[PDB]
């Protein structure tokens, strides 16, 4: 153990199927500065989305080294259907988090604060080649248990016949400029092609490119030839101001953006196959769009929707949840995919309350629970599955 030949057998996290059906998963990190006497490393935090972070109010988990070697280790239990991102934070610092007694639920606010000081130092798993830029400012790695559901398109990525195009969208309504990406996956009946709008376009166009997965599903006849519009959120300041129920954003998209997009490639005016898909504030904004302009956006795809907005500390209460409760807004004729993970309690509970509220006979709602959390590795699969659900009627032809 801890030898050169021993490290050769390690390809990343290892798992063992237990009696109950869950897995004992072990993580390994090789200290490049040697053993105790040589390496000045104090901590090696294991930050797994929805498992060891603030979403589970978990006490900060750090690895421990096997005395005498440069091997750090840490294990945990994970469900069979789970999938999620993770990263390690090897540091010399030991003055960030406070002490925690066994069985003490820490304050979530205190956790995020503590993590905001360490995450910039976070790194992907050097043993795992399935890594990418997380979008939050650090690299991450992918882990999937054997029964994680298939992620349509991402399993058989195929090159798109048409390359993605980029356009600079200058908004008079918003008073700012921004990038938008356009992908088309079919030329037949161009005016019948459904339009699908994806928020946080920068991520789905650069950090985790959605084109190969979309083209693959189209080639398999599991998605119709469509027109995909990815919109850049720009940055945190703008995104936090434009996505959480901001009417100008959607007014601007309809009056300024869609006509420009329509000038380059045709798409259907039928709200019934017009999708607005987003995650987190993007999910909230997509439903908000469908709720306020159902004549233009009839299909909503909300993944981990921030329906706890504006106040996170209070999950069941939400702005969109209040409008539906009184009667100002109503999902009539809308097809809605509402996804949320069990590893994001606040968000999950918020989505349940939202579901109960709008669940009437006058609309088609698809509830999807995910064994995972506030994680783009999971969302990527729900994104493609969600489009299949929202477009199920067309796809059947
Ligand atoms: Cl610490
Ligand atoms: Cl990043």
């Amino acid at each position: 153990t801890g030898s050169e030949a021993w490290w050769r057998t390690k390809t990343g996290p290892e798992w063992i199927r237990e009696k109950d059906g869950n897995y004992r998963v072990t993580f390994w990190w090789r200290d490049p500065q040697g053993n105790e006497t040589h390496s000045p490393i104090r901590r090696v935090w294991v930050y797994i989305t929805g498992v060891t972070d603030h979403h589970q109010n978990a006490q900060p988990q750090t690895m421990a080294r096997i005395a005498g070697t440069d091997v750090w280790r840490w294990s945990t239990a994970l469900s069979a259907n789970w999938r999620g991102s993770y990263c390690f934070i090897p540091t010399e610092r030991d003055d960030v988090f406070a002490a925690f007694a066994p069985g003490e639920t820490p304050d979530r606010n205190v956790l995020r604060e503590g993590w905001r000081q360490l995450l910039p130092q976070a790194i992907a798993d050097p043993l795992n080649s399935q890594s990418w830029r997380g979008g939050r400012g650090h690299a991450v790695s992918a882990l999937e248990m054997p029964d994680a559901p298939l992620q349509p398109g991402w399993d058989r990525p195929e090159t798109p016949y048409s390359p993605p195009l980029m356009m600079q969208w200058h908004s008079e309504r918003l008073g700012n400029s921004r990038r938008v990406w356009i992908l088309t996956t079919g030329d037949e009946a161009p005016e019948e092609r459904p339009l699908a709008i994806l928020l946080d376009g920068q991520f789905w166009a650069e950090n985790m490119p959605v084109w190969p997965a979309l083209a693959s599903l189209t080639h398999q006849r599991l998605l119709p030839g469509a027109v995909y519009l990815l919109i850049d959120a720009i940055d945190t300041q703008h995104r936090s101001q434009e996505l959480p129920c901001n009417a100008d954003f959607w007014l601007a998209v309809q009056q300024e953006l869609l006509p420009q997009v329509r000038a380059v490639t045709p798409f259907s005016d039928d709200a019934g196959r017009t999708v607005v898909a987003g995650q987190s504030f993007g999910g909230l904004s997509a439903l908000y769009a469908g709720l306020n302009w159902p004549t233009r956006f009839g299909c909503v795809l909300s993944q981990s929707g921030s329906f706890w907005w504006p106040h996170r500390i209070t999950p069941p209460e939400g702005e969109v949840i209040t409008r539906l409760k009184t009667g100002a807004l109503c999902a009539r004729g809308l097809r809605i995919v509402l996804e949320a993970g069990v590893r994001e309690p606040i968000v999950f509970q918020a989505n349940q309350a939202l579901y109960a509220q709008l669940n009437t006979s006058q609309q088609s709602i698809f509830w999807r629970q995910v064994d995972g959390g506030h994680d783009a590795l999971c969302w990527r699969g729900g994104l493609t599955q969600g489009l299949m659900l929202l477009w199920q009627p067309l796809i059947d032809t």
